[PDB]
């Protein structure tokens, strides 16, 4: 399948160039794939989910997004027009309130949620989590993260916009999740983007056009954008049954773009996301 003027970020994870703007993907498209968006929720209704989205938890009043960074997410995770997994189950777990910030304790209760709400819900090619979300280190809210992915998800994390090595950070520096950093169009290390040994993959990260609350779409930069790419491929790539939810950040990594990337820390891996599509 091909998807023309495409979204810069789905038109680079199916390409070994940058510079093009057609997402190449199999039609399968994650379809019998869950992910987990862990975020300030989904808006569900927007027209760009075809009702593959709803919200399953919140620990607020509504479980709405009135925020906008969780719809944007869940968007470029398996949004009809800016998805990668155009096709999977998208379930909303709101652990941030509408300003986007969040209690460690909420999040970690979100993870450990997601870890068990499999268990009701039919993801039968598997599951993937999306953690948008990211603070100082903590082993209480990377033992979360390692619980999610060793329950059998595939935990992909931003490693945070603070431009510094992402071991100072939770859940970016848990070992056994996929830590994603960003890319620009120009395959560039986003100017933002943490790096570091703990990084496993790039994704498109700056200037990543997406879906937003009120049914609208606008374009946000981050390792946040980053990661629902990764997200998203590992969701295509667990129902075209050519990875498992363990071992999917190991295969993104093995079949990745090597070397494409400048900026790239001596130490941190130069590799970006490359769903490895042959049309
Ligand atoms: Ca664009
Ligand atoms: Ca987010
Ligand atoms: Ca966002
Ligand atoms: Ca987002």
């Amino acid at each position: 399948a091909a998807q023309t003027n495409a979204p810069w970020g789905l038109a680079r994870i199916s390409s070994t160039s940058p510079g093009t703007s057609t997402y190449y993907y199999d039609e399968s498209a994650g379809q019998g794939s869950c992910v987990y968006v862990i975020d300030t929720g989904i808006e569900a209704s927007h027209p760009e989910f075809e009702g593959r989205a709803q919200m399953v938890k919140t620990y607020y009043y509504s479980s709405r997004d009135g925020n906008g960074h969780g719809t944007h997410c869940a968007g470029t995770v398996g949004s009809r027009t800016y998805g990668v997994a155009k096709k999977t189950q998208l379930f909303g777990v709101k652990v941030l309130d509408d300003n986007g910030s969040g209690q460690y304790s909420t999040i970690i209760a979100g993870m450990d949620f997601v870890a068990s709400d499999k268990n009701n819900r039919n993801c039968p090619k598997g599951v993937v989590a999306s953690l948008s979300l990211g603070g100082g280190y903590s082993s209480s809210v990377n033992s979360a993260a390692a619980r999610l992915q060793s329950s059998g998800v595939m935990v992909a994390v931003a490693a945070g916009n603070n431009n510094a090595d992402a071991r100072n950070y939770s859940p970016a520096s848990e070992p056994s999740v996929c830590t994603v950093g960003a890319s620009d169009r120009y395959d560039r290390r986003s100017s933002f983007s943490n790096y570091g040994s703990v990084l496993d993959i790039f994704g498109p990260g700056t200037s990543i056009l997406s879906t937003w609350i009120g049914g609208s779409t606008r374009s946000i930069s981050g390792t946040s954008m980053a990661t629902p790419h990764v997200a998203g491929l590992a969701a295509y790539l667990m129902t075209l049954g050519k990875t498992t939810a363990a071992s999917a950040c190991r295969y993104i990594a093995d079949t990745a773009n090597k070397g494409d990337l400048s900026n790239i820390p001596f130490g941190t891996v130069n590799l970006l996301a490359y769903n490895n599509y042959q049309a």
